[PDB]
């Protein structure tokens, strides 16, 4: 969890399960499914929410990070440049976006709507290591 509020994603996250695996995506996918938003607006990035333990006296690790997707111009990186390395920050667009204008989509206020489960068209390659939530 967190004990800052974070920006609220409109989508599931994607979370690691196996150490060493990276998270990515092929060019012009990894844009989460939303119903009726346009392939011009289907740009932006996932984000990598680094989770820690506590420890408990027997011992005992792991709790790999979770990546929540992010709209371009939105979330806790809404000012940087699409493509801009940046750790813990993985860029993904269709190939019909302009990645220079940022998305024109609201955030998503948790109380007046649920995260729309993750999913991706045929053909997207998923990134092995990994479980998408609500799936
Ligand atoms: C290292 N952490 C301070 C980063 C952070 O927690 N990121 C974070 C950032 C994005 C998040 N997006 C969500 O949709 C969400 C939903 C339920 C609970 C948490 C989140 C959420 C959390």
């Amino acid at each position: 969890e967190f004990n800052v509020v974070p920006y609220y994603s409109w989508f599931s996250g994607i979370t690691q399960f196996q150490k060493g695996k990276e998270f990515e995506f092929v060019e012009g996918q990894g844009v989460p499914i939303a119903p009726g938003v346009p392939a011009t607006e289907a740009k932006g990035y996932w984000y990598r929410h680094n989770r820690r333990s506590f420890k408990t006296a027997d011992g005992q690790r792991q709790l790999l990070p979770r990546w929540y997707f992010y709209y371009l111009g939105t979330g806790p990186h809404a000012k940087d440049q699409y493509g801009t390395d940046i750790d813990g920050v993985y860029w993904v667009a269709s190939n019909q976006a302009d990645v220079n204008t940022p998305a024109d989509i609201v955030d998503r206020d948790p109380s007046s709507d649920e995260a729309i489960p993750t999913r991706f068209p045929p053909g997207t390659v998923l990134p092995q290591g990994y479980y998408i939530e609500g799936s």
